[PDB]
């Protein structure tokens, strides 16, 4: 169902008019090699440390060789102890990028979601229920809708290893219908997702390979979903994290102020 690549918006960063115009029309920005790659490597290594320490991964493996039997069998709460995301998001170099995007001082959510998904290529009964269906972060984050989601790869993604796919320009008609879907679950219970019918033909589904150092960010009403990891050439974990950022002056709601483990 993916029809296109993200547009490389990096050349827009030093042109406020063009940057704002693209974001207004499209509801996303794809920025390449703007984050400190050594900082990103450190986060990736921290995630690996967790997966190794918790018995899921091989201590002899490089990041790209890394694999785990199952996302679900890893203690996610313990993983949050390993991955030092707040120190990353709030590093002056990272903040500089966020500030250039918003054009004003920012506040980074105290909640981050960390994702460490093995390839399930070849699996006859794959476990993809922990992924996300089509949704808008604004459906469950608020009350303010001026936050943006910041999504980063910790190791590179491919079209086959997955990531997040975005319905281009789908952020301009408010929140769309999220209905119960038995194939997506959290805590063993079904979750709500936007049926593909509620996404227009013109709202092209974009997903592109990304490299550590890149950022994908998007509007509260941007309709987006997970792309499953079916990598085999080469087989890669999909290792990423996502938080939300907003203007420093905006109201700070429940998710803004509450760490992932607390709300989980
Ligand atoms: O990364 C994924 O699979 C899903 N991510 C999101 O829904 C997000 O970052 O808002
Ligand atoms: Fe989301
Ligand atoms: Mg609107």
């Amino acid at each position: 169902n993916v029809t296109g690549d993200y547009t490389d918006c990096t050349p827009l960063l030093g042109d406020r008019a063009a940057l704002d115009s693209f974001y207004e029309e499209h509801g996303y920005l794809f920025l390449r090699n703007v984050l400190d790659r050594d900082l990103v490597k450190t986060v990736a290594e921290q995630m690996r440390e967790g997966l190794v320490a918790l018995g899921a991964a091989d201590p002899h493996a490089t990041l790209e060789e890394l694999t785990i039997d199952s996302f679900e069998s890893v203690d996610e709460v313990a993983m949050h102890d390993y991955v030092k995301y707040d120190a990353f998001w709030n590093n002056p170099s990272t903040i500089k990028v966020f500030e250039q995007v918003f054009g004003e001082p920012v506040f980074v959510f105290l909640s981050t979601t960390i994702r460490y998904y093995p390839s399930q290529a070849g699996s006859e009964e794959p476990s993809f229920h922990y992924l996300t269906p089509f949704h808008q972060d604004g459906f469950y984050i608020g009350p303010n809708q001026d936050f943006r989601t910041f999504w980063i790869p910790l190791i590179r993604t491919t079209r086959e290893s997955g990531g997040v796919a975005l319905a281009d320009g789908s952020h301009r008609r408010g929140k769309r219908d999220h209905v119960l879907n038995e194939s997506f679950r959290r805590f063993g219970h079904p979750v709500r997702g936007i049926p593909p019918t509620e996404v227009s033909e013109d709202e092209h589904l974009l997903h592109s390979p990304m490299e550590p150092g890149d950022i994908l960010l998007f509007h509260a009403h941007m309709c987006h979903k997970s792309i499953p990891n079916l990598s085999k050439d080469p087989r890669l974990m999909r290792m990423s994290m996502d938080t939300r950022v907003q203007p420093a002056k905006s109201h700070r709601g429940f998710n803004a102020m509450t760490p992932w483990t607390e709300s989980a």
